């Protein structure tokens, strides 16, 4: 169990050595103003993901950080969001634990 993958169709998108504790924990559990909540797994990198749209500040649950939805590049699933414009790191991931499934590399 070291590889995640898409839960809807396999797609390979991250690795458990890529795991990120921002602010000391890998995990954090969040709300959208839609008051969906979100366990999110932070990643310094994935693949497979299509980003949409251009970057927002608006509601981020990471002070400094822009996010863009990140889709499954296979089957469109949302799996969670890329973080831009910040400081150490720059950039990573924020993945929707429940919509990745860990497995043999
Ligand atoms: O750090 C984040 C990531 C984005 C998320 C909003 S969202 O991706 O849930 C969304 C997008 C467009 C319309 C409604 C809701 C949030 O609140 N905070
Ligand atoms: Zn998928």
């Amino acid at each position: 169990a070291s590889i995640f993958r898409c839960r809807q169709c396999g797609q390979t998108i991250s690795r458990r050595d890529w795991l990120l504790p921002m602010g000391g924990d890998h995990e954090h559990v969040v709300f959208n103003p839609a008051g969906m909540i979100f366990r999110v797994w932070c990643f310094s990198l994935a693949q497979g993901l299509r980003l949409i749209g251009a970057p927002s500040g608006e509601f981020s649950w990471f002070k400094g950080y822009d996010w863009t939805i990140a889709l499954c590049g296979q089957c469109g699933s949302h799996l969670g969001w890329h973080y831009e414009g910040g400081s150490q790191p720059q950039t990573f991931f924020g993945l929707i634990k429940d919509r990745l499934a860990e497995g043999p590399a």
